[PDB]
């Protein structure tokens, strides 16, 4: 589990939000694009595994499952791609109120950018330092150094 | 310590590669912009945030340390934004040592991406994952989650 993440796909402001969410610790990455496509979801995996150590991810969508330039970039980066299907009920839901969760705080800082991308990227910011008493920042560190130890 | 970073701008293709180093562990972080501006630092300096705990930012020339712009995302990051005088003169060496090593690293995968901001990630992953032994992605999460604790 240090190394499962999970892709989500929402949408705001007629952009899409690409998420990667690590399932342990629910800590997030996110950014804005025009339109989820494989290019987009492939070049967003190469950024994350250069950052984390992501060993499986469970693509968010059979597209991006599909797509030979996400299994590429899983490929190159010594990712196990995988489905997303919610073999666990529970995860459907989880998702569902991270993205909602998302939203709101996005609505709360909106009005503190011109473009949406920042406000994401606060959005981003205040969930991952959000004690709820540890916060994802701190959870998926102390995770990934205990897996490493 | 584990909060301290350094930002360093390099130019590629016509194009510049905005890094930010982990002093500590010499793991980065990298973006292709078209140019240095104080927005494109400041947004940069906000994704960044959002991601790891950034305590202080030596900034890479005076004029991003001037930017009201990149002061604007340091206050709304809670990140503390120093100057990057080298008064340890081992800063500069390493610094030069580690651009020339990244583009030596682009250079080795320039012809597996069409894109050089593709290539820029790739190289990202590649020094993060070098054992040099340890690397230094294992290194920041040892320290931070040491900080933690
Ligand atoms: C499609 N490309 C095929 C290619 C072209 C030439 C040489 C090799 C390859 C190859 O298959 N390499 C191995 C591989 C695939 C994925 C990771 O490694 C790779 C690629 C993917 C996503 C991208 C890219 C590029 C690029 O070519 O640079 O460009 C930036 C773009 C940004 C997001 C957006 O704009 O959608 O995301
Ligand atoms: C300049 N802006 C001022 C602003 C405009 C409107 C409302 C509030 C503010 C404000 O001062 N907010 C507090 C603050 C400043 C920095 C962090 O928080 C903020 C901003 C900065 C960098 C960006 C932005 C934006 C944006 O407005 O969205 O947009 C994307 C862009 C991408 C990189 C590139 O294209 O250069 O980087
Ligand atoms: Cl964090
Ligand atoms: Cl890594």
């Amino acid at each position: 589990s240090p190394g499962i993440w999970q892709l989500d796909c929402t949408h705001l402001e007629g952009k899409v939000i690409l998420v990667a969410v690590h399932v342990a610790s629910g800590y997030i990455e996110a950014e804005v694009i025009p339109a989820e496509t494989g290019q987009e979801t492939a070049y967003f995996l190469l950024k994350l595994a250069g950052r984390w150590p992501v060993k499986t991810v469970h693509t968010d969508n059979g597209s991006n499952f599909t797509s030979t330039t996400v299994k590429a970039a899983c490929w190159w980066a010594g990712i196990k791609q995988e489905d997303g299907i919610p073999y666990n009920p529970q995860s459907q839901g989880v998702i569902e109120s991270m993205n909602k969760e998302l939203k709101k705080i996005i609505g709360q800082v909106r009005d503190q950018a011109e473009h949406l991308k920042t406000a994401v990227q606060m959005a981003v910011f205040i969930h991952n330092h959000k004690r709820k008493g540890y916060s994802a920042g701190e959870r998926i560190v102390d995770i990934i150094a205990t897996d490493i130890q």
